[PDB]
């Protein structure tokens, strides 16, 4: 045609914040929820880790929202390695296909930064990447 | 030979001031949650309900405008029965370059900066 009019549009890719984390030595990827009271651990992954131990079963209660909400126990402290630090973290534990999500307790804990323009969560003295559509678990 | 009882501190939810067509909303900040959403009666008390688009949840409102601190925001909202009035996910919170400051307690968002609500103002 005799004019080329430009109409540009954007293309936002959005998909669920994870972020690389360690849980003695076992890679996890973490789920990062803003909207989660707790922090949680799944049954599978503490025992995995050799964290059962740890689990104490005097704190229950629901967790509603992932598996069935029945809590099996709390982990008080379970040191998690984001890129190169050890951070103390408190798990909820409760049977999920959700190995790690971490909610806003643990978040304000540890004085994050949840940063969508950089696309990377800053916590504690650490950086690390929010992780590709790709490598995302679904 | 066993009890369970509730013991004898909740953290609070982020939620910040937002206000629409003039209308002053507390609005939920959740990276949980994929889609941005608005609740059927904020729609129509804001008067967004004829903005409603229907074609396949009430449906989706295209561009409506947030103001946040001086500025306004375009955003758009999917539109459900739901006691949360406005819940800002990951599809707002990406589009608008956004940053959840839990160290200043400050939700920095296009090119403005607004402070979490205290647990006392929380709906």
């Amino acid at each position: 045609r005799n004019a080329i009019e430009y109409t540009p549009e954007m293309f936002t890719q959005v998909p669920m914040l994870y972020i690389n984390i360690e849980i003695n030595n076992y890679p996890v990827k973490a789920f990062v929820d803003t909207g989660a009271q707790t922090t949680i651990m799944s049954t599978r992954l503490a025992k995995k880790t050799g964290l059962s131990r740890m689990i104490d079963k005097r704190f229950i209660g629901e967790a509603r929202g992932v598996g069935t909400g029945k809590i099996i126990g709390r982990i008080h402290q379970a040191q998690v390695k984001i890129e190169t630090q050890y951070i103390p973290c408190s798990f909820t534990v409760l049977d999920t296909d959700i190995d790690v999500l971490i909610g806003l307790d643990m978040l304000k804990r540890h004085l994050a930064c949840v940063d969508l323009k950089e696309n990377v969560l800053r916590i504690a003295e650490v950086e690390t990447s929010f992780l590709s559509e790709a490598e995302i678990p679904k």
